[PDB]
């Protein structure tokens, strides 16, 4: 699966449709980023710039100009071609090939941007710009507007209105197209395959990072070179740390391991969590906590549909959790009183669901307390968990247990589709999978 | 292999030994670095801060104070402990545990640095600071010195002399200790194992990135989670691009593949290049170029020793190259005239050798044209290559061939030790290794 | 004459009337300005901040909030009272006295602005801000908007639209109210008195700066402590330099002296130029150039009225000038051809007229080539001049002559009113005035 | 009096003498400074740049290069000549005329500084630079050093040591040469003439600013165009505000007026304070406070000499003050106990003496509590005062009285010379002077 030329074109048009007449929108590429000294991290394009271009170079700027309600055109600034820079650091699109390759009307050298950008904004009424996203962008934009402001004797005028395009663009990204869902579907499959492999490879005596290596190799073999976020492999008490990425410990027989990992496929994020016994067999105490988290996930997957909200499903999860914990003697008292006192918060201290897309924690307005009514095309995670601290004042057998189970879904017309159900989560199925692998 | 507490202590003392009396040296940690939106790249500590601390947190500053020629002490600023930040993002050293863990006299909260740093520099004559390394550091340091400058009514005075410690510290890093060599030795072994595996797995129809996945998995299984630089896998004409990292192409029977990859083990970089046929059998034309590059490497490995230089060995390599190319009809004319006209430069257009250590392109003064006389403890690469452009005006059979062969060495008392010789480079040995694997 | 409380109130309301509902306008005070080391120049408030407040302290910000089409309110941030800062640097308004004194609804400490401003902008749709006017303002505003942008979990939202209020406010300042005209009328009288005094005091052997001292003393005695711009006193060849402020030369019998000087009365600028003989008697050559400049001024004063433009009157001046110069043999050829070739530009190389108000070069849109149709209430200068370079290739007697004559006017319903006609400009009247004084 | 070419040359050499061999010192000119919109304050050169050049243009940089202990040379960067910029804003030195006019070896265009400065610092060991003085300077200097740091392949190296030249240069400025003393002597005379005139012109009903106008006119007529600081004219209760510059009040019969004003002559500051009755006749209550302040001044003028300190003389002044106040019933108790409790501080709350030179609050180290031993050539103020608040709990007749009397002196071999004694300070002499004038 991939995103077509035509889809990138549609997105630009959909933004232009919402822009005021006599305006220009400016979307900047991400800077390169130092890892150490002269070496750089692998390049990651800005998600919003990527969304309208599918162009993976730095030092580029998309300018969409709306002259009026039926006339508009696109200008790309990008790096000029250069034999020496390309023998070294690899090929560039340049200006000649860009109009056709990327479907833009004009392409200009990024090195000429300060000489050209103000001429493009001259006489417009509005400029859409994401101020404070990048410093190099703010410098370029403020420098253009100052030229126009001070150039009234050269008959130049600046647009007096500056509008943030992020709310508009993030509201667009919140609703996935059929193509986007097809890509995210494959990101979910790739990620599931990686998690199944981690379960099948796990043995006591391996280190947490060994499972990270297995996962990343699986991402890569399907053409997802990078993860969408830093992989979490928290065995034992490390599973009580929500974003544990040290992954430095020897995995011990008797412990659970919590794996939170997701690939990045064509820009889009997978995001799955699975928790399982290192030795392939859940203890009674481990099952008791795991069952509460699994019921939470399974109930949420039933409930999520158009018309409800993350807040409303979260409330049901809290009920399931508080009731389960009371039955184990981890909480004491009346369920409804405990719910009203948020007595689950020491054990479940994060949100159930976030938007998913070009970023793992994707853009889009949630509403107060995540009360926004869900609609078809919204893509989100379902990620209940329970984390009992090593020093919690609860029965000994629950102390130092961290369990999360997380799936990725898309809201459909009548309910939801689970993108990550191809990796098992029922305990009996986890155990069968690990036994099968240990034979072979 | 690892670096001991005592070794970190020795390094600090070695720097303090060179500092003026009545001075303080300020060494800042690296900032966290955004990959996209709220997600961050895996943290990489500043190599110089790492060198004196082996401490892998951001928002930390080492202050070494030399009161006089026998009195000095160390102060660490680091992140305070915090239960909520640690349930989320994982554990912190804090101030209580830091003196013992890191061998410093005092530890203070990074959040108090602007209230404390000027009190530490008050009345000193010199401050050692790497100006322009990090903006957040320059702001902290300039803000401290301004307080002191303007506080003469509170009996405060600023050191009038600011010295860059980088030349001193980089001259220290240039000469590896026995422990550093032991670590780099293991980085070389780990990297060699990865390159052997890539050769053994390569088949036509696999993609360049598939070999990247194999390599990274091998790094990880030996406890080197990250590469020291972005992995290069350039098959066919892609091998003519020196830092090709797209690794996006299907590998074709008939083509060579150039793999440039290195692990990062305990901070230290491996750096190996091997070029081999995708189908396991070099053609006559491929052998003809490969043999020139291999002779270049083998001769350089014989020559490198105390007393010579990168420049002097490079001159021998150029002779070997120009002579080989003339014999193939790729160059025409008198060898010595061609050498004097640098007629190899269209085909070999980079340096033979760089320093290697905590950075792949390691710190240390090279001298003019890399004429610095080599001494025991210097660690460096030997990396001859020949790159014939797809459109070079040479016999057809050499066009689009990129070959590099690179090993890592340390200068010893009587010659050099090859850290990366455990992966094969003689063509007959490459071919045997790939045939053996293809059986199985 | 002065500006009333009620007038400041009217101005704010007139701006609020034009603002969108659910918006806030932010108007910042000028920073203090170093002259040398710890000493500062006399404080000059930002003209726009002054316009809405008549408040002459630094570190102040006016926030006008339009909740909707009938509800709005004002908030002032200003310096808190402080006994020690006031024993030293003199009295402050503070927060208690500000609402009544300045007619604002609320007053808050400037030192709390970063804690309060974002709460004032929370949930608004638009913010009016003059971006790039002051750096300290941009930092305050961007810091507030970032808090709101990132505070969606605390139910905060930033206005997505930022609008420059300068075009609106400068269009307001362009049309003077009856009170403003009364003040500018007195600024013109004060300035005229100063220029008359300079003529009456001038003797050969005095220095240019001596006339500057006379002028400034006259400004001050009428309660205009500061000039509106740096005083020009260019005798002889110095009169060929348009903004000559060195005023360092001995004034010579035989030379003309050009005095360009203006007071600042209650914020408003006077701006007069008079040129006269140092010895009180114009030569034939001096009269010949002076008469052309005077006819230019006198014709322009007849012509300026609603319905015409600076461009249209400038064209008449150019005709008068080119014709006069041709008659003197300073230009050669056909008048209309010379006009079409802009042959006056070596001698008259600046505009005839600029807007006048709180700034000497006052705000307001001129239109292309200053073609904007004039309307009652516009206040402007009329300032023709001719400058013949010491090395111009013209008859010897005109070389090194600089003459400008400048008056300040306001456009009325049927023509214009001359605010600066109380200082003489007809040569016979200049000469009588200087003879009378010499007796003283 | 003026400062010779030779003296500027001597100063540069005296600095070069103290510089390390293989170093360059960088001294930047002051920026132009906005008063409002496009209008600028009168230009004031940086005192340190002025000290070595007597050059009064912006955008200039003096580079003094010490190659070794007998070889050094000077380079000026300054504005290029330009006919259009000079017809408008007046003449420029340029590069051709600068070597001779300013006694420098080479002059280069300021517009080429980023292309040339790094070539001047290449290969030096030390750079003397006043970091944080001006932002435009820090940008220029850091940009040069970065070029050198990163240009090792072009055989460039940066000086690793940066030293603040301000301590050295300010220690030079602290000791005035015979020429400097001659100029400061004339600044004292000019300032005294102005203060005598203010006394002679004062009548009840005049405003405070009227005396400011008289003073400034007197400065100007002697060729001191600008004051060295903003003039203070505090009548009545305004005299209790130390730096009262509003000067807005009608002067009332019965009140004292405190005038603090100083001219700037050839860069050097006069600084005199005189307090006198508005109506020409001191009351008993006014005399009682005035006599304490005058005894303080007269005793200090006797005491100041090489070997003592500002601290030591201040202690004598405090004794005189506490004793006087006790006799008036303004303080109660034992003199020595009151002195030990600093019981004078409500009434005398500033220092007695500051250094005087190119800045009114001149550069130079004071020592702890101003304990530095005085030496011939030091120039300083002597400025005791007593300020009784309108609401002080003291006998009614002393409330709202502000009196300061300040003279400028230079330490000589055997004592001091009073530069400002030509304006009267004994009350009987003040009264005679005002009576004489009233006849005018
Ligand atoms: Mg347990
Ligand atoms: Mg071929
Ligand atoms: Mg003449
Ligand atoms: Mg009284
Ligand atoms: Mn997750
Ligand atoms: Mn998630
Ligand atoms: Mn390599
Ligand atoms: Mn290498
Ligand atoms: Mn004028
Ligand atoms: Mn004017
Ligand atoms: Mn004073
Ligand atoms: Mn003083």
């Amino acid at each position: 699966s991939e995103i077509s030329r035509q889809e990138f074109q549609r997105r630009r048009q959909a933004l232009v449709e919402q822009m005021q007449p006599g305006s220009a929108a400016l979307i900047f590429a991400a800077p390169e980023v130092t890892r150490s000294a002269d070496s750089e991290y692998p390049y990651r394009q800005n998600s919003d710039f990527w969304y309208f271009t599918g162009f993976n170079e730095p030092e580029a700027v998309l300018v969409l100009i709306k002259s009026d309600d039926t006339h508009n055109h696109s200008v790309l600034f990008n790096r000029v071609r250069d034999l020496t820079a390309e023998i070294w650091f690899g090929r560039r699109l340049g200006q000649d090939a860009a109009p056709e390759k990327l479907g833009v009307d004009r392409a200009l050298a990024f090195s000429e941007i300060n000489q050209q950008l103000y001429q493009l904004l001259n006489g417009l009424d509005v400029v859409y710009h994401a101020q404070g996203e990048y410093a190099y962008a703010d410098v370029i934009v403020n420098s253009a507007l100052e030229k126009l402001r001070k150039g009234s004797r050269q008959n130049l005028t600046a647009p007096a209105t500056m509008i943030d395009w992020r709310p508009v663009v993030h509201e667009m990204r919140l609703f996935k197209s059929p193509e986007e869902i097809a890509v995210l579907r494959r990101a979910g499959e790739i990620t599931a395959m990686a998690h199944t492999r981690a379960m099948e490879k796990c043995r006591p005596g391996m280190f947490e990072y060994h499972l990270e290596g297995e996962i990343h190799h699986e991402f890569n073999r399907h053409g997802a070179r990078y993860p969408s976020y830093n992989t979490i492999v928290g065995s034992g008490e490390n599973g009580c740390i929500l974003h544990y990425t040290e992954n430095e410990c020897e995995m011990r027989d008797g412990d659970l391991v919590l794996i939170d990992a997701g690939c990045e496929y064509k820009g889009y994020a997978g995001d799955i969590t699975r928790t399982f016994p290192v030795n392939g067999k859940f203890t009674q105490a481990q099952r008791e906590i795991y069952d509460i988290v699994l019921e939470s996930l399974e109930t949420s997957l039933r409930l999520y549909r158009p018309g409800t909200s993350i807040l409303e499903v979260t409330g049901e999860v809290v009920r399931i959790m508080v009731s389960g914990l009371v039955k184990l003697g981890i909480l004491k008292g009346d369920v409804d009183e405990l719910i009203a006192q948020n007595a689950h918060r020491p054990f479940f201290m994060h949100g159930l669901s976030h938007w998913l897309g070009l970023d793992v924690h994707d853009v889009g307005v949630y509403g107060q307390d995540r009360s926004r009514i869900l609609e078809p095309g919204m893509v989100l995670t379902v990620a209940p968990g329970l984390y009992i601290a090593p020093d919690a004042e609860v029965p000994e057998q629950y102390r130092g247990i961290g369990i999360r189970i997380e799936d990725d879904i898309v809201i459909t017309e009548t309910g939801n589709e689970n993108l990550t159900a191809s990796v098992v989560k029922k305990p009996e199925e986890i155990e069968a999978l690990m036994v099968a692998a240990r034979k072979q």
